[PDB]
RNA sequence: AGACCGAUAGCGAACAAGUACCGCGAGGGAAAGAUGAAAAGGACUUUGAAAAGAGAGUCAAAGAGUGCUUGAAAUUGCCGGGAGGGAAGCGGAUGGGGGCCGGCGCGCCCCGGCCGUAUGCGGAACGGCUCUUGCUGGUCCGCCGCUCGGCUCGGGGCGU
RNA sequence: UAUAGGGGCGAAAGACUAAUCGAACCAUCUAGUAGCUGGUUCCCUCCGAAGUUUCCCUCAGGAUAGCUGGAGCCCCGA
RNA sequence: GCGCUGAAGCGCGCGACCCACACCCGGCCAUCUGGGCGCCCCGAUGAGUAGGAGGGCGCGGCGGCCAUGCAAAACCCGGGCGCGAGCCCGGGCGGAGCGGCCGUCGGUGCAGAUCUUGGUGGUAGUAGCAAAUAUUCAAAUGAGAACUUUGAAGGCCGAAGAGGAGAAAGGUUCCAUGUGAACGGCACUUGCACAUGGGUAAGCCGAUCCUAAGGGAAGGGGUAACCCCG
RNA sequence: AUGAAUGAAUUAACGAGAUUCCCACUGUCCCUGUCUACUAUCCAGCGAAACCACAGCCAAGGGAACGGGCUUGGCGGAAUC
RNA sequence: UAGCAUGCGACGCCGCCCGCCGCCCGCCCCCAGAGGCCCGUGCCAUUGGCGCCGGUCCGGCCGAAGUGCCGCGGUCGGCCCAACGGGCGGUGGAAUCCUUUGCAGACGAC
């Protein structure tokens, strides 16, 4: 949550963050995003740290127009298309960062949840040109993201509490 | 002043407008309005690479929070319904299922309740007509007397 | 630092006169003018075309009938 | 098309079937026949570009009549009517204006015009960021360091593919300190980005004085005059 | 359909002028190879345009006589590099 | 040479499976030049005394897979759910990555 986009929850279960109009690839942000979805702070970080380090790739589903593949999937099996974009990678820790630590003051379990919720939107494309041979006037332009984090006390032990009617067993 | 225009319209110009900007120069030339009744214009606390975020506070309203009334479209994300990795297309039409949703009395009898006309009183719009004028014919009300009855809202039974 | 627009300058190519030259650029006349191309925005009804003929510097147009259609007035025709 | 062959070919006869919006039949819409009480009924014909002729819907401001409004207009979603242009309601939103009838006005209705303007998607996380091979190892500082700064190592520049002094031109870009939204086609602690301060000192350098193609001031005269020769 | 200052002929020197021959040489060629460099490719970061009424299989046929789509036939597991 | 996406076989088979069954909830809907239950209550449907078919134990023939059938001796049964499934329940027995490389190689793959 922030002042809004699909929240849908309740305050006492969840915790939100934002990022705002940070300019990154929309399209390498978005599926960033997609991939982690929904799982734990934890790791969620071990995730990501493990992508700039370049341990996992973050899934490419959307979006192919030449990204490098298949150097593994992991998750998601096989499927050709990934890479591991590093700087939107950066910015969704300093999110999850954000997301922890709200959870954290509101006392949420160092246990707590899964990422009930992401989004990510194209905030607006910041204008810029360039100047072009042949007198070409061509725009170069930058494109700011919002991207929303839900945290949820419902997910990673909603999962485990209605994991019942045959269930449970790890437990 | 106005059967003018009302922020792509009206002047090029509602504002910082012949401004910003272009051209050696003559000359050319935009885009540009609106929080709120009141600034009450976001303390205090937690967090953070930064901004920002969380929580809270003000107000009728903050998706009223600063190019802040309303907030379409074109579009993006997430998500919901329909569908799906073996069968072909002007994307509709036509038929069928699924998905979604708004809408929802009569006849008779007994009890309770109320009132009554005809005639005498007492007040009054009317009428056919005549049309100077006049004659017969109204209706309801106010409310007592004298006979002699009905209605309506409900309840209970029966038959339709 | 001269020479400025049918003028200049040219060892003359129609070369060159601020990215513009078989006549610079600017602003104006000016909303030129186009028998040519394009476009011209709500519903319905009754009837429903012409692509032919003469004239015309006339044939990518005009013109005048021919073909149409409405609105009124009247009561034959194969 | 599969594709048949004493037929699913061909011909001569034949029987039954199929098949349109045609034709019939049922019910209904215009015009016309007309009829009958502002309204009802009988039957016929009835595609349509250019297009004539006629009835109607919607816009905006005006007047007379007639309302609506502390929850109006607008918007979004659906419900009802009307062939229909379009009318109407319910929910949410919105948070102040809004109609209807008649009679008028008219910057009065778009999908289009290599239409204008604005916004926005795919193109795409794609092209470019590639020829002097230029940095590398330690370290400083910093929230952050491949590109800021120190040292070492290694190169490159040579009439200046990167030395010194200057003309024009720029126009404060210089120095210092502090930052980092934008720039630098990336990072940035850096900078010729941002902000604030500060610096240029002439008797003996140059301007300045002179005069050179010429700009010419000065008759007279063309030219109204601008303007031009002398 | 040559021809004399619309110049004729002729001609040494000169020429990034037009044509031809020889020697020298050679990867132009027989006939292609290996190799360097920078690209490519992949990674992080930055990040565009043209263009876009249109879904987007082939063989035939038809049609304003040059079909990605009608018509009949035949094929196609998507997506991605 | 290519070729299980002709919608195939075989071999080898494994943080809880699955082999055999109680009880319930969805989809299609015979062989064959003619043939395919003895005494009862009860409108029904239920429900009771008591030769020919249907799962079965154990095995063979087309079968060479998928797939089926048919018999010597007996047992649970008669005169809803086959081909699929979807569970509440009882009893019972691996690979990608990684790291270093290549016979391999733009990535992925191998």
């Amino acid at each position: 949550m922030v002042k809004y986009s699909r929240e849908a929850n309740n305050p006492t279960k969840s915790s939100k963050a934002m990022g705002r109009d940070l300019r990154v690839h929309f399209k390498n942000t978005r599926e960033t995003a997609f991939a982690i979805r929904k799982l734990p702070l934890g790791k969620a970080k071990r995730y990501l740290e493990d992508v700039i380090a370049h341990k996992q790739a973050i899934p490419f589903r959307r979006y192919c127009g030449g990204v490098g593949r298949t150097a593994q999937a992991k998750s998601r099996h096989s499927n050709g298309q990934g890479r591991w974009p590093a700087k939107s990678a950066r910015f969704i820790l300093d999110l999850l960062k954000n997301a922890e630590s709200n959870a954290e003051v509101k006392g949420l379990d160092v246990d707590t949840l899964y990422v009930s919720h992401i989004q990510v939107n194209q905030a607006q494309k910041q204008r810029r040109r360039t100047y072009r041979a042949h007198g070409r006037i061509n725009p170069y332009m930058s494109s700011p993201c919002h991207i929303e984090l839900i945290l949820s006390e419902k997910e990673e032990p909603v999962k485990k509490e209605p994991e019942s009617q045959i269930a449970a067993r790890k437990a």
